[PDB]
């Protein structure tokens, strides 16, 4: 189910980055392409999904709550970005 999840999700690279498409849940799109070259850990892939008209991404924990909940593998951390997103949607 992780594979539908996100209709801008497409594989990045065949080594299982999963860091290809816009999984970015808003008005129009949300071009935030996170490679996480790790073997299986979550924590320390590179998340720098750059948008909002930022181009170069920066690390992980950016938003005060961002950060936070790292404990599943990529398809919940997928799965929360649009959760996280909505946070500020709305401002």
């Amino acid at each position: 189910s992780l594979l539908r999840q996100c209709p801008l999700l497409l594989p990045q690279n065949r080594e299982g980055t999963a860091y290809e498409g816009f999984v970015s849940a808003q008005g129009r799109d949300f071009h935030i392409r996170i490679l996480l070259p790790t073997d299986s850990q979550l924590k320390n892939a590179r998340i720098e999904c750059s948008w909002h008209l930022k181009k170069i991404l920066h690390g992980y924990q950016h938003i005060l709550k961002q950060r936070l909940h790292s404990c599943p593998d990529l398809v919940s951390f997928v799965v929360e970005l649009k959760t996280i997103l909505e946070i500020a949607l709305k401002a």
